[PDB]
């Protein structure tokens, strides 16, 4: 009676993929942390139970990828490249369900602009969403975004 979908959260360091994992299943801002995570959701009448892997026979079997670098952390958007390579990899394909954050938007130090973002998105053929963790801001969206993602690749 529910559809599952396994979900992947990757980047680098400190870009905050604990933090929003946990906004989506507790509704609370961690600030200090340091695993797999379910979360029962209806999403367009369908009532999904993700299964969330926070960073393989995850990387592998993963059904969609949130890429995410933080909004002030240049390094973290440089290696999305990184990610994405990495993904590709094991999948012997370019289309790949993959949604491209950029986290921290309540942060004021922002070093990339949401013009490299969106570049970067455009040229991968992706959804681009600006999160941040701490607001809440964008969090839904990001899971939801990349759920119909999921169901624009393959039936579900
Ligand atoms: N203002 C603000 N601060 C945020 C936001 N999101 C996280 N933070 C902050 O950074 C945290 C570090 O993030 P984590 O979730 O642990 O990062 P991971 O990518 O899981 N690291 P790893 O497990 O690979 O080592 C923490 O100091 C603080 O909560 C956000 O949106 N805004
Ligand atoms: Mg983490």
């Amino acid at each position: 009676h529910m559809t599952e979908y396994k979900l992947v959260v990757v980047g680098a360091a400190g870009v905050g993929k604990s933090a929003l994992t946990i906004q989506l299943i507790q509704n609370h801002f961690v600030d200090e942390y340091d695993d797999s995570y379910r979360k029962q959701v209806v999403i367009d009448g369908e009532t999904c139970l993700l299964d969330i892997l926070d960073t393989d026979q995850y990387m592998r079997t993963g059904e969609g990828f949130l890429c995410v670098f933080a909004i002030n952390n240049t390094k973290s958007f440089e290696d999305i490249h990184h990610y994405r390579e990495q993904i590709k990899r094991v999948k012997d394909s370019e289309d790949v369900p993959m949604v491209l954050v950029g986290n921290k938007s309540d942060l004021p130090s922002r070093t990339v602009d949401t013009k490299q973002a969106q570049d970067l998105a455009r040229s991968y053929g992706i959804p681009f969403i600006e999160t941040s963790a701490k607001t809440r801001q964008g969090v839904d969206d990001a899971f939801y975004t990349l759920v119909r993602e999921i169901r624009k690749h393959k039936e579900k």
